[PDB]
RNA sequence: AUAUAUAUAUUAUAUAUAUA
């Protein structure tokens, strides 16, 4: 709603339903490419906010000979007290993108601590 | 202590607690700036394996005239099907990092859908 | 029966049924490709006329890997109070057309409010 | 909200309500000008998924010498299955929108099967 | 999302949240300066619609010598019957500007009667 | 009974009543053109002082042939912590003024977000 | 008689399509 559309290098996401973008070449039957955005829950309690955006992305691929669609979601979800700033949350997500390449991911998928 | 180190740029992070690294410079009665590493959760009933990256920073500010230490916490949860490479993976979470920039981060931590 | 044939650019379709009209190439084991017209309902309760036109069009794709054939319906429903010409619903009907591109129908077939 | 505001030719519908988009002229007492989306809804039993769109139009007439407003509704609903486009939709509406001129939409209303 | 900003001077408002827009220079974590706007409800059984725009702005401000961040909300809340304008309303509200300067303001907050 | 009169421009308003102030031009069976006060109110539980002035007024329209007086009220309310200015409050104030012309306001009393 | 779907009113009302 809140915003027209996505982009992302090439890739353009325009919103389809609240909270959520999909690539433009998807269709609707087509395996979901898409980011779900909720947002801005502040409590005075906790001081806090909290934030949460995903992308979920879905592909068909064989395995033990059947042709099965397999989901993938990556969720980021920011808890940020008061005196934060978005940039702030940048230079963090910045850090941990770094941090996670396929190396490290494929040792952390299988149990790394 | 699977990894024996955390490099991000300059920044160097040792392990302290299971699944817990925190930057060199810090003390313990320092605000904390660290990572949460849990992950390689598997069942073979959803063939769904599930892992979990944190990011936790602390900072002394000034808010309001008035001295307070607020934390800010990034956690990235991985939610991969059968035949979705880590490859796919870095690739989703580079998507998202590119995609939150500090004006859409704020717009969403105000209340963006 | 009230209508002889249907043109519709190069497509004629021939009644076969009360209120069916279908494509007058396709055989009977063909996938239906057709126009089902009941009109006419007027009830004094609500002052009300009511009539719809219905497009039913089925394609065989393979889904799953299985050969299926899959349909799709496009129903309009008119409910008009007394003193609405059939220009009004033409123009209101021409509106919707103008408005429901690919883009904005897969939207909102992913959930567009 | 999905959508920020629908141009059709000279006119332009502003979102009110959740699934409303009206005339931006219209006063809150004038006659309702409007488009009622909501669509995306899908059940695994039947595979289809459906969406609907509305557009109502009232005017002020005199009818059996006491001035009254009458209501036109135009309501497109769309059911498809797996393995439809979105284009699919908009060729069958288009199909439906050359059928449909004012003197079938006559004969119709009078009865047309 | 209806309005895409709300400029007022050289003030500009973007959207945040559903019917929230708060100013383009502050942060999250910045005292909240915005304009929360929900309106349109309407009855028939009171022929009377009704709608609310306010104007919600925090200070950090030095209050008997300790640092304290304030709130103020001023909140318009327009019910009009059928046949008053929008102009009526206007109307209405700069009566109400021009009356309300700060020495009646203060009287007023002060308890006047 | 604290005020010994308001005045707008060319027009002068008379207590009559506790917190109110009509027209001196309106008659007591005339409609009813007038401003409502009721201010001062404080709790240090909330620390916030609230207020409120309302304009109300009626005017003689003809509605579908009939001949009805209706009704129109603009109410403001005021709510400011310590800290807060009356000139604060007039600045508010005259923000909304400012952002509510006769466009905004038709659109938002259908239901303008 | 069964199944599916849309729109209006504060559970009720109106309407379309598929199957026996």
């Amino acid at each position: 709603s809140t915003f027209s559309s996505l982009v992302i290098g090439s890739n353009t996401f325009i919103p389809t339903a609240p909270g959520y973008y999909s690539l433009s070449t998807r269709g609707f039957s087509d395996p979901r490419n898409q980011i779900k955005i909720s947002g801005g829950k502040f409590n005075a309690k906790t001081g806090r906010v909290t934030a949460a955006v995903s992308r979920l992305w879905e592909t068909d691929v064989t395995v033990a000979g059947l042709p099965v669609r397999s989901a993938a979601e990556v969720a980021i979800i920011m808890t940020l007290g008061r005196g934060i700033t978005a940039t702030n949350a940048d230079v963090l997500l910045s850090d941990l993108n770094t941090l996670l390449d396929p190396a490290r991911l494929d040792q952390i998928l299988q149990g790394g601590f």
